[PDB]
């Protein structure tokens, strides 16, 4: 039902969000000055499986669209399970542009 999104800049090395919905901000605790031109993955940590990280990742390199279950930590450290859902934009001819995903707290 509810979920937020964002947008990544694939045009630019790391992967960079240049756009979050609302609900991102208030879901994570960060404020779009603490976001934006940055990658989500300072969402991660410690309970993070790394081995789910390294899918979105490869998924990425290959740009293929992909969902994967992460444990993130708000701003304030509160953990939480993210059911994430990447999913790339190719321009007319081929090359990828953006990379949109989006979230869903299922901590149930
Ligand atoms: C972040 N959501 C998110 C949304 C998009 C559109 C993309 C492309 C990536 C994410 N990530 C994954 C992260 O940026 C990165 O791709 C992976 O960590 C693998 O790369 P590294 O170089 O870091 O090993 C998001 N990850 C999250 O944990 N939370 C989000 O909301």
């Amino acid at each position: 039902l509810r979920h937020t999104f964002v947008v990544a800049d694939a045009t630019l090395p790391d992967c960079p969000l240049v756009y979050a919905s609302e609900g991102f901000y208030a879901m994570t605790g960060y404020g779009p000055d603490e976001v934006l031109g940055h990658n989500c993955r300072f969402l991660q940590g410690e309970g993070t499986d790394p081995k789910e990280v390294q899918k979105i990742r490869d998924a990425i390199k290959k740009g293929e669209a992909c969902s994967v279950r992460l444990l993130n930590y708000r701003k304030d450290g509160t953990p939480f399970w993210n059911l994430l859902t990447v999913t790339p934009i190719k321009t007319p001819d081929g090359r990828v542009s953006k990379f949109v995903g989006v979230q869903v707290d299922v901590t149930s």
